[PDB]
């Protein structure tokens, strides 16, 4: 379980089941600026999953910390951009984020454990 490149296909496999979960469509391709005219006075940094899915195919994620942090934007701009907490599409962000928390937090665990093994001498 010290397997320092592990995080990688456990990402892949939890972007996976985020792409099958019906509360990822909004958040799936970067938003329409036709349809929302506003977003980037509101949004500095937009990001969706297949940015980010195509950043991790890459190799330009050298952590998972690096993916959580976008992850992570993907629901603060859902935050940012909603005009109340009774929204649609924000109530759809809170249900994945607890998803995706839930299943992340094993990824980082086991990768930041095999890093300080990698160290032990
Ligand atoms: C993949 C389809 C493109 N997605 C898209 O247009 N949006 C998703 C992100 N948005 C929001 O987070 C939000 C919060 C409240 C209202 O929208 C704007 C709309």
């Amino acid at each position: 379980s010290y397997d320092i490149q592990a995080w990688k296909k456990q990402c892949e496999e939890l972007l996976n089941l985020i792409f099958q979960c019906e509360d990822s469509e909004p958040f799936r391709q970067p938003v329409d600026l036709l349809e929302y005219p506003d977003y980037r006075d509101i949004i500095d940094t937009p990001m969706d999953f297949a940015t980010v899915r195509e950043t991790l195919e890459a190799g330009n994620y050298e952590s998972p910390m690096e993916l959580c942090k976008d992850v992570r934007l993907i629901f603060s701009n859902s935050k940012a951009y909603t005009p109340s907490k009774r929204s649609r599409i924000y109530s759809m962000s809170l249900r994945l984020s607890a998803f995706f928390e839930e299943h992340i937090s094993s990824v980082l665990s086991d990768y930041k454990s095999a890093l300080r093994f990698h160290k032990r001498n």
